Parts: C-alpha cells; sequence; structure tokens
DNA sequence: GACGGGCACGTGACGCG
DNA sequence: CGCGTCACGTGCCCGTC
DNA sequence: GACGGGCACGTGACGCGC
DNA sequence: GCGCGTCACGTGCCCGTC
C-alpha cells in the first residue's frame, strides 16, 4: 500500500544525492578540500552556490569590458593623435630651443 | 528531550532549502519557467549542473578573445601616460623659448 | 694621424649598433614585426621605449595591489563576521515568518 | 639644394636622441645619478638592455604569486556582493514580520 | 555528561493523467 | 489506484564540548 | 621631377687625464 | 702637453613613395 510509496521516495531522494555528487564532481573546490563539511550534501550546495556567483562574476567582467571596448578604442584613436601633435611640437620646440640657446652664447 | 534534535534537523533542512532557493533564484533556466519539475528541488540541481557546466564552457570561449580585449584598456592607460610625459616636455619647452 | 681616430669612432658606432641589436633581440615586438620602420635602428628605440613603459606599468600595477592585499584581513572580517550575522538572522527570521504563515492558514481558510 | 637633406638628417638624429633621452630619463640605473661614462649614449643602451632583461625576470616572479594575490579582490567583490543579497532578504524578512504584529 | 550535526528512512498530505 | 511532490519527524553512528 | 628617409662613414669640437 | 674619448654634424648612395 504505502510500502510502495516508500520505494518512490527512495528513488527520488537518491536522485537528489546523485545530483549533488555530479554537482560535487564539477566544482573544483569540492575536489580539493578533504573535510567532512565540504564533502557533506549541504556543503556542495553552498559551494556550487558560491561557484556560480564567481563564475557569473567573471562572465559579467567580460560583458562589461565590451560595451566600453568601442569607446576606449575610439579613445585610442584620439590619444594616438595627441602623442604626435605633442611630439612634433616637442621636436619643433626642442630644435627651436637647442638651436637658439646656442645663438645667445656668442651673440656679440 | 529530543525536541532539541527536531530543531537541529529543522535548522539543517532550512539551510539546505535556502541553498537551493538561492540556487533557484539565480539560474536563468529555472527563472520564470514555472515548470512543475523544473521548479522542483531535484530539477534545480540538474539545472545548476547544466548552468555551471555551461558557464565553464562559455568563459573559456571568452578568454580566447578576452585577453586580447583586456590589453586595449592597458594600452588606454599606457598611451594616456605617454601624453603627460610629452605634455610636460612640451610645456617645459613652451616656457623656455620665451626669452630669445 | 686621424686615421687612427677613424678607428676610435668606428669602434664606438659599432658598439651602439650592436647595443641596438642586443636590444632588438630582447624586445618581443621587433622579434616578430617584419617592418621597414620597426627593423630600423631608430625603430628599436621607440619600441624599447614603449616596452619599458609597459613593464613599468605592470610592476607599478603589480605592487600597488600589495599595498591593498593588506586588506585581505579587511574582507576576512567582512566575510567572517558580517555574512553569518545576516545569515543566522536570515534563517532565524525566515523561520519566524513561516511559523506564523502556517497560522495565517489556521486563522483564515479558503472557501 | 642638399640643405633639405641636412635638415632631414637633423630631424632623424633628433628623434633617436630624443629616444635615448626619453630612454635615459626613465632607467633608474642612470636616472640623474650616473657619471659621464654611464650617461654615455652607448652605455644607456647596455643599461636599458639590462633594465629590460632584468624586469622580465622580475615581472615573471611577481605574477607567479600575484595571480593568487589578485583573487583576493575578486572575492572582495564576491563577498561584498553577497552582503547585498542577504541585506535585501533581511530587509524583506524584517518588514514582513512587522505585519505579523510580533517581533521576538 | 552535555549537546550538537551528519545522512537515510520512513509517514501523511496533496495534486496529479 | 498508483504515482510524485514536499516537510517533518525518527534512530544512530558520531562528533566536539 | 619632386621631395623625403635609411644607415655607414668621415670630420672638427670639446673635455680629459697625465 | 699631446692620446684618447665623448658628441653632432654634415655628406654620398642606395632607395623609398607622390
Amino acid at each position: 500500500r504505502r510500502a510502495q510509496h516508500n520505494e518512490v521516495e527512495r528513488r527520488r531522494r537518491d536522485k537528489i544525492n546523485n545530483w549533488i555528487v555530479q554537482l560535487s564532481k564539477i566544482i573544483p573546490d569540492c575536489n580539493a578540500d578533504n573535510s567532512k563539511t565540504g564533502a557533506s550534501k549541504g556543503g556542495i550546495l553552498s559551494k556550487a552556490c558560491d561557484y556560480i556567483r564567481e563564475l557569473r562574476q567573471t562572465n559579467q567582467r567580460m560583458q562589461e569590458t565590451f560595451k566600453e571596448a568601442e569607446r576606449l578604442q575610439m579613445d585610442n584613436e584620439l590619444l594616438r593623435q595627441q602623442i604626435e601633435e605633442l611630439k612634433n611640437e616637442n621636436a619643433l620646440l626642442r630644435a627651436q630651443l637647442q638651436q637658439h640657446n646656442l645663438e645667445m652664447v656668442g651673440e656679440g
């Protein structure tokens, strides 16, 4: 009667534990912490719960540095122009300093 | 009594359920799919199993292109830093040709 | 008379060119940039002048994170004390809710 | 006639001197401490040749440890973010119990 | 003695082609 | 009539106190 | 024809120590 | 009381693109 219902629980409880061990086998943290708390069913959950939080953290780094990728490469064109306008004037003026400082020493 | 041991298990069961519920609240697969088996506790695990293992596979496809994308901001600082090195030399040179 | 001083200068220029190729061999950009201006003597200067700027940018970035790795103890005590303070209160108050939410069904039924 | 080619050589020799002086002004081995023998232009090259050779092995030592040191800020982001989730849940739970007309 | 906390197992309840 | 959710109890083999 | 630019090579000039 | 050793400057020439 309900003794057949005991077997359906045994199936479905076994499903959950075997889902944790598959979960356990794929988190790197559970495969290096030889402890009786990490190896617990309750540990794998809060470990994967964290693992996802950190996997979504790296993923949300990747996305965020793409919305700005067009703008900063646009900035690259700008500051790549600013170096040359400054360097040419830097070279122009260093020629205009180092060749006129010399015209004042022996001016007469 | 054993009434402390019922509370201990109830605490342990509450931590567990709050750790699939937090798990439930974050996987987009079971987010607002309202399934009778998908929203079950055993399903979130298969959904988290299929979300961790998919995010791992994703972020390695990303790191192929991301490391090259990362350098573009390193350069943005670099070439930004060059500007002041030459802006100081330019301003140094700009305030020395005055008396000639 | 000065043909011995042509020897003195040729020695010096050879030193400088071979101090460029020694430089040229140790900058990774010139090691793979088959360019007429990159392979120029003057190119190796502005390539090494950049290559140094970027290594300075890394070490001066690399160390500046150690002045703040001091604050691994900061987020320890932000993790050690704070997260359990709220989790225990979270689990406590969530149990205080759902013990009286069972009496809500007790008081008012649906028919 | 050739006066433009003299000016062109003058510009080219200016760029490389500006490139050794830009080089000289950053290598600490000759950062306004070194003599007339080491501020020699051929000497700055051997010192930049050292500085680069010496920084690559230094850079490679740091990132052996820095990689583990970096993730402390990653976790600082992580653990600072966990606080927000629990604060929202704790704020959610603290006000749903003020409608239960009994706190503790 | 004091309790905790681990994991597996039964039940009743409830919603189901 | 069996499924299948679920939380809740229950020993027990065991920890640390 | 027009200019630029590459690199090697030769000089006077200058600072030097002996 | 001159051997070195700095350095920039010119110059051919072997050669690019406009």
